[PDB]
DNA sequence: AAAGCTATTATTAGCTT
DNA sequence: TAAGCTAATAATAGCTT
């Protein structure tokens, strides 16, 4: 980025929301790539500060969470 | 990286495993950062090809999953 | 403004031993 | 070789309209 940032809560809602949307896209992109490159099964569940849900799964979310609970 | 790679399954077990270890670390680092920067609850569950479980949660995993199931 | 840009930082693929 | 390196790609923080 233009400047290095410290990893601590962004206090301004506007910057926090813009950062959330962009980093959430980048995080799902890296989960997708890991799933393909390394043939692994991945579930990603995200609740934002306003409590809205976002999710990504490389297969049916149900199959991954079942694997998790039955582990 | 030294060369750009296509996103498709790595066929060699050893390079696949080295890539898995490095990228899983990177992916958990970004999940952790998103949770802190944007004050969000996150759960990440990963099963590798050999079927081993790896996980990250910004709080107790069972809690996030509880939120998930209830939300639904 | 909201959406796109880019200067700079961050990740990582193959190199090195 | 398994662990460290670095050239190169990828992500992204603030800049811009």
């Amino acid at each position: 980025g233009r400047k290095k940032i410290q990893i601590t809560r962004i206090m301004d809602e506007r910057n926090r929301q813009v950062t959330f949307t962009k980093r959430k896209f980048g995080l799902m992109k890296k989960a997708y790539e890991l799933s393909v490159l390394c043939d692994c099964e991945i579930a990603l569940i995200i609740f934002n500060s306003s409590n809205k849900l976002f999710q990504y799964a490389s297969t049916d979310m149900d199959k991954v969470l079942l694997k998790y609970t039955e582990y």
